[PDB]
């Protein structure tokens, strides 16, 4: 068989739409959701901010705006800017402040977790703010010593907002090392953990009438490449738990200095995607962990993702500026998994699942 149980598409060369090379990097571009890029460049002496807007992306907006950050909300045209410990939310649209809000201590990463609400991290704290209303930044918890002095690299909730997590790295000796806290917004307890990239997921297990809150988290440590799929806090009332899963993450013997960097998981498919450092991306189902599939899918790190509503998959920027995604096949994936894996329980459980689109209807 050569079908393959995804679709790769390139979207965009960001270099074709006049961004300088030096900028497509994280410190200069986000990507906040598959709706916006948002890159600062400095142009002779003038601080400028791009805008694509990737339903229109011949037409960028450019500007002459100063800020040291800037983040597009995930689904308006809205945007967050900082200026030293000054921050502001601003209306596009209506060209109109929505809020301004100064900080006693340094924003070293900010990013939209909902489409309303903007998190900020400090040095020893991570803060929720609403675009909304007056209300000012509100204390979530504490940084957990185990982060002390990383580069933080992502932080991300699950749909309830009761579960937060913080990500970062750290060089020891030739190493990249990866520190996690989860909190419990219930309990106020945090948990560090071990791991490189994460994110988390709602599952309605086979037998049970209510979805399961899963954190999936990647890390490669003393012990090599690791997958972990587990089941966060009690399990709704009348559940059965989730078995905690557990599986192995491959890098082949030319790739020893590889890493996980990025997670997405599919809504509807409940298939985890994974990139790593070198630019390959895995394919585990949400279930049971198995691996799906494994391929080079970019010559460049990928250094920033978000999910791709549209085909429930995900999207990431490289660092030439290649714009590019990868989803489930759906009339692929199954056989893919039938006479590639050879997995027939997994075959099964999928088409039982019954997510998978088959024959276009008229409307
Ligand atoms: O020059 C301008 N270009 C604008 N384009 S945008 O699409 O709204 C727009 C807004 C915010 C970020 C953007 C990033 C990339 C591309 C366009 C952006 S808003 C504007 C000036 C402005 C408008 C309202 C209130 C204040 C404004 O600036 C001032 C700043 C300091 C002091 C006085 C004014």
């Amino acid at each position: 068989a050569q079908i393959l149980p995804i679709r790769f598409q390139e979207h965009l060369q960001l270099q074709n739409l006049g961004i300088n090379p030096a900028n497509i990097g994280f410190s200069t571009l986000t990507m906040e959701s598959d709706k916006f890029i948002c890159i600062r460049e400095k142009v002779g002496e003038q601080a400028q901010v791009v805008i694509i807007d990737m339903n229109d992306p011949s037409n960028p907006i450019r500007r002459p705006i100063s800020a040291d950050s800037a983040i597009m909300n995930p689904a308006s045209k809205v945007i967050a800017l900082k200026a030293g410990k000054t921050l502001q939310i601003f209306n596009i649209e209506m060209k109109s402040k929505m809020k301004a809000h100064t900080m006693t201590d340094d924003v070293t990463f900010w990013k939209w977790i909902s489409l309303n609400t903007v998190a900020l991290v400090t040095d020893n704290a991570v803060y929720h703010w609403s675009m909304e209303g007056e209300s000012q930044p509100v204390k979530m918890f504490d940084r957990h010593s185990s982060l002390a002095g990383c580069q933080i690299i992502n932080y991300r909730t699950d749909a309830k907002q009761k579960w937060l997590l913080l990500t970062g790295i750290s060089a020891q000796q030739n190493r990249v090392v990866g520190a996690m806290q989860l909190y419990s917004v219930d309990r106020k307890v945090s948990q560090p953990i071990e791991g490189h990239a994460a994110s988390f997921a709602q599952f309605k297990m086979e037998g049970n009438a209510e979805e399961s809150t899963l954190f999936c988290f990647a890390v490669r440590g003393q012990a090599g490449g690791k997958l972990h799929i587990i089941e966060v806090g009690t399990p709704p009332t009348g559940n059965q738990p989730f078995p905690k899963k557990a599986v192995d993450v491959f890098f082949p013997p030319e790739a020893q200095n590889d890493f996980p960097v990025a997670m997405q998981i599919s809504e509807k498919h409940d298939v985890v995607f994974l990139i790593t450092k070198y630019g390959y991306i895995h394919l585990y189902d949400l279930e049971t962990g198995t691996c799906i599939y494994m391929n080079r899918i970019s010559g460049e790190t990928i250094f920033v993702t978000a999910p791709h509503e549209a085909t429930a998959g995900i999207i990431g920027v490289n660092r030439k500026g290649q714009v590019l995604s990868v989803c489930v096949e759906e009339e692929n994936i199954i056989p893919y998994i039938t006479n590639v894996l050879q997995n027939p329980d997994l075959a099964l459980r999928m088409a039982v699942r019954n997510n998978l689109a088959g024959a276009e209807e008229l409307f």
